[PDB]
């Protein structure tokens, strides 16, 4: 209903023009939203809320929950098993965490692998306008989030913190990114099936 409409609006309005000129994610200004499904995995939801309650107790009764995008070739494993820090992006700017973006076009750069990988499996095109892509729109508990501008290779959250917020800087980050170090600190709420569209 209006629930899915607000997801599509969030998806469309957070697109940015990327500095790599579309190298990783493709050349587009909008998507063709094909499908939006709400993921209902009861064991995952309980694992997520149990940790959410715990983080709230450690952050002045505030979870600091945000709706953030995740792009990955492992969407199906995430949907069934949940996010898993044992599969963290080690090559990441903030070390061994699970990365999220508030810009859908940033998470779109990661759907086929790091830097878009080799693109779609059928045409090997990072800018494929034919193949259907999937992105997750997630509930992410940031708790007490550590604000950082430069690269900091963490294995875990910094002491007394529950996440890292990568803020844009000149050297530096173009857009924000959010890093959790425990899989249970995110729930894959919505599965968005989409195509990027030729401008
Ligand atoms: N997707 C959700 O926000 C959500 C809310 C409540 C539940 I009980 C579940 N669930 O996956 O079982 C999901
Ligand atoms: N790399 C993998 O085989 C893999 C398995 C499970 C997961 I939850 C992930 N993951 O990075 O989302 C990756
Ligand atoms: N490991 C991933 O799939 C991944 C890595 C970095 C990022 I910035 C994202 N992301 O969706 O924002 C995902
Ligand atoms: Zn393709």
């Amino acid at each position: 209903d209006k629930e899915f409409q607000s997801v599509e609006e969030e998806m469309q309005s957070t697109v940015r023009e990327h500095r790599d000129g579309g190298h990783a994610g493709g050349i587009f200004n909008r998507y063709n939203i094909l499908k939006i499904q709400k993921v209902c995995n009861k064991k995952l939801w309980e694992r997520y809320t149990h940790r959410r309650k715990e983080v709230s107790e450690e952050n002045h009764n505030h979870a600091n929950e945000r709706m953030l995008f995740h792009g990955s070739p492992f969407v199906n494993a995430i949907i069934h098993k949940g996010f898993d820090e044992r599969h963290a992006y080690i090559g990441g700017m903030f070390g061994a965490g699970i990365y999220f973006a508030e810009n859908s076009s940033k998470s779109n750069q990661y759907v086929y692998g790091i830097g878009g990988g080799t693109g779609c499996p059928v045409h090997k095109d990072r800018s494929c306008y034919i193949c259907h892509r999937q992105l997750l729109f997630c509930r992410v508990t940031l708790g007490k989030s550590f604000l950082q501008f430069s690269a900091m290779k963490m294995a875990h959250s910094p002491p007394g913190h529950h996440s890292v917020t990568g803020r844009p800087s000149v050297n530096g980050l173009a857009l924000a990114e959010y890093v959790i170090y425990r899989g249970e600190q995110a729930y894959p709420e919505y599965l968005i099936t989409y195509q990027i569209m030729r401008p």
